[PDB]
């Protein structure tokens, strides 16, 4: 090189990714981005600029929240049960069942997606899968 000062390379933050496309002197432009299943804090899109000191990003440091799930959608009858109890944050599993008197009864059984996880459609929120579950 000879001049154009470098806006540091962006260190990789929480999860989220840095995409070191162009270049990170000034001038160049490259784009961030968490992953898959997690809310990118900040601004993905960045061009190096420069004041007269040094080269520094016109945005800042990207971070990463973790995309939040409530409760799964419970069915009547429908018990539930595995790791999810009520730290809920997101891809924690639940398993359904039915009610069954108190120790194992004929009185409805579960059919249908017996499991459900924390997933992803519409930013936060934290929407599962699906109540497909179903006392029979």
């Amino acid at each position: 090189e000879a001049e154009a000062k470098s806006c540091k390379t962006p260190p990789d933050p929480v999860n989220g990714m840095v995409h070191v496309i162009t270049d990170i002197q000034v001038g160049s432009r490259i784009t961030y981005s968490c992953t898959t299943g997690h809310r990118l804090i900040g601004h993905s899109s960045a061009e190096c600029i420069l004041s007269g000191n040094t080269a520094h990003w016109s945005t800042k440091p990207p971070i990463c929240q973790r995309i939040p799930c409530g409760l799964p959608p419970t069915i009547a009858n429908g018990d539930f049960i595995s790791t999810n109890r009520e730290n809920f944050h997101y891809g924690s599993v639940v398993t359904y069942r039915c009610n069954l008197g108190s120790r194992g009864r004929k009185v409805f059984e579960l059919v249908g997606e017996p499991s459900i996880y924390c997933t992803s459609n519409d930013d936060q929120v934290g929407i599962w899968s699906g109540p497909a579950p179903q006392c029979i």
